[PDB]
């Protein structure tokens, strides 16, 4: 029952106390912890697999031309409505849309004229809000290629906003009008072993191919060339570090007729989410060079590349990945009723990835432990950001408040912490406290 | 000559290789570091004044009813006017964006798109119908970030035990029609803001001005009185004189030089209705003169009290049995214009003498002198020469160091001085060259930025270099 729980911080109906619009949502203070712990993760896992990948940040709206190149004007539909969101940059819509709403049949030709007119401007002057991240990289290949020396490869990633205008958002998370993804772009020489298979040949997986066989395999048994099977074994690497339940991820090769069309390899990363069941979160897509040859043939602009008295247009693997559905995945796979004197629900997040890590307890609302533990709050605050502190309550319905949330250590300060100042530790799992030396706490 | 210098690396007209929209920017890679570095030490700094502090990320959609409530859909104008032939009568042009929710945008402007002055009759009773429903799914992007905390306050505010004070940050995009952008990241249609709302009791007085009662500032009154002045000076009551302390104290460690530092009081005329007090962060431009980077506005209980008329929610926090509504007071950064003051103020035209064969030389260099901690990249690794034992060497060097310092730059093209220059230029702190000397006793050169002299280091001991 994810729907309920989510309103505890995590997040909530975008613009809650009006009418809120179906598939947007606002993070809260727990929710904007968690997603920023993920995007910090993966930022450090992605861009530190070459020396030469690098986050870039490209603006959201982009030129009518983009989409004309990479073909979303042209097929991104559902049945056709097209899901792209246009945005008239310049006054000629409001004008055309003020005279629009007082328009009669009485009128005379200049009135008509006047519409026609300033729809012509707005139609010339409409771009769109990014449907996905991917095309900012490739717009900003040719000059990031020449900065970074005209290296290959080259990894351009965004951690950025997209926009749907999806007919039915549904499932919190999942489908979304407007959510964050997360995408390496790497631009690179099929010709060349730049990645070395050796690091990830023993890396297992949960693979299904797309046959439906369903299988554990080594990556270097995957049935895919060594530089894709290579990111395969890199992302499976990155779900094991965030602690994803083996059991629960899985990789899943779509068929010719599933797939993308411009995806010659489509792998998709899959969660088998409690509440949802087997859910993409990501994928891993090898585009050959089909972005940067349709963004040379549209753009008139040289994006190829020069080796060896040889030109060719660098070829794209992509992995992507929906942010909004990973932080559901951490929350929905973590979240557990357990019981054992009652039930208790108690968010069991991997203590790394937890929003808030420590919380810190008086015993009882009494001064002379309220002034101990505001002292532990204040030395620990240059450890761990951010602290819970409370003082309100039973210290087990503090205690249960905090498991509720996820955070992995209760400090509470106690008669004996007057005394030889040492504090009880609260392992939020296993429940069991042990005594600690205040000094001792950073281990 | 700023518009070509941040070609190389920090931001470039957005998807540049087609007809570039004006406004918006794509940020490249040392852009993105280096406004990520201020976007954190934004955070670190402004989240952790208060204990009840907490960053949220609120929707850049909202309802329109929001702006109703806000005032943007009725008062956020721009004056707009219509060669040598005469002008037309000036005019208000709104700067919010539309964003049509639903498949009535599509049927509906298939009709405009398609209008003509040969239409049937029947064709014009559905332009009117279409175009109606439209209107009615219509959502807006958001033209700043504060309206999201406001509308999350109900909810947020119970979460945290009904506290006051109610600290919740924005760190995200906003989007205005602006009529015409100019000067790069100065005037944009997209572009990132971070806004501190700190919801509040006036009566009580939770922040203590001993703590910043003593920090100089420029203080430039809406008299035109420009002096010097401590914050106790301020002519504002404490609450709102600790945060332009805060404020200042921010500015002072990111490294502003004091003379390029100023808060501007703006008059009853030109400052917005609802901020009582308002206050705006100005910064000293070499190319552009002084431009607002912030502000700080206090704005009594307005926000609060508008979107509770307008929604109906209660948004009243009960004080000693008495309902009131919170106060606010918000600290509001445009951050690419932060980011924009970062690269003109620091980036230098340097003139200097330096020892060369036996004696002094005169010589001349561009370089960005950024903070070192706030520098895009820290540390760039050059092997001398492209030579497979240096390359090997320097490699080793880069694998171990990349533990203490990250993002490096790893470069083995040209001399080591067009090397030098080229990270000069992009405001690198620190340069390590790998010369047939590593390969004899394991020792490095580091060349520093700011003096460029070189020490000779070991390897073993290269993670301490200092970044300040």
């Amino acid at each position: 029952d994810p729907k309920e729980y989510v309103l505890k911080g995590f997040f909530y109906p975008a613009s809650e106390i009006y009418n809120s619009i179906a598939g947007f949502y606002d993070y809260g203070y727990l929710g904007t912890l968690l997603k920023n712990n993920f995007i910090n993760e993966w930022k450090n896992y992605f861009l530190r697999l070459h020396p030469n990948f690098w986050e870039v940040d490209p603006a959201i709206v982009m030129p009518k031309e983009v989409f004309i190149a990479s073909g979303h004007l042209e097929n991104f539909n559902d049945p056709w409505f097209n899901l792209m969101f246009p945005i008239y940059i310049g006054p000629d819509s409001q004008e055309a849309l003020n005279l629009l709403k007082n328009l009669k049949e009485n009128v005379s030709e200049q009135y008509i004229k006047d519409i026609i007119e300033r729809v012509k401007k707005m139609v010339e002057n409409e771009a769109y809000l990014r449907p996905e991240t991917a095309q900012g990289p490739y717009v900003m290949f040719k000059r990031e290629f020449i900065l970074h020396r005209q290296k290959l490869p080259l990894g351009l990633a965004v951690v950025g906003k997209a926009f749907r205008n999806e007919i039915s958002p549904r499932q919190l998370l999942l489908r979304l009008r407007e959510f964050t993804q997360a995408e390496l772009q790497i631009f690179f020489d099929p010709e060349d072993n730049e990645f070395d298979i050796n690091e990830v040949k023993d890396v297992e997986l949960n693979f299904l191919d797309k046959e439906g066989n369903y299988k554990r395999i080594k990556v270097k048994d995957l049935p895919f060339p060594e530089f894709y099977a290579y990111f395969v074994g890199k992302v499976k690497q990155f779900y094991e570090r965030l602690g994803i339940p083996e059991e629960r991820l899985r990789f899943r090769e779509l068929s010719e007729k599933e797939k993308a069309f411009y995806n010659k390899y489509h792998v998709d990363i899959e969660i088998n989410f409690p509440t949802y069941g087997w859910k993409e979160v990501g994928g891993i897509h090898y585009r050959t060079d089909h972005d940067l040859s349709g963004h040379m043939k549209v753009s008139g602009k040289d994006l190829t590349v020069q080796k060896d008295n040889k030109k060719f247009i660098p070829h794209v693997l992509e992995l992507s990945f929906g942010v909004d559905r990973n932080v559901l995945a951490l929350i929905d796979l973590f979240l557990t009723e357990e019981e054992y004197k009652e039930k208790r629900v108690v968010l069991k997040i991997p203590k790394h990835l937890a929003p808030i890590k420590v919380a810190v307890f008086p015993l009882l609302k009494k001064p002379e432990l309220i002034e101990k533990a505001k002292e532990v709050y204040n030395m620990l605050k240059n450890y761990f950001y951010p602290i819970i502190y409370d003082e309100q309550g039973s210290i087990g319905r503090r205690y249960r408040r905090v498991d509720e949330i996820g955070v992995p250590y209760a400090i509470t300060i106690d008669y004996q912490t007057l005394e030889d100042n040492t504090v009880t530790i609260r392992d939020r799992d296993t429940m069991k406290q042990v005594r600690v030396k205040i000094e001792d706490l950073p281990n």
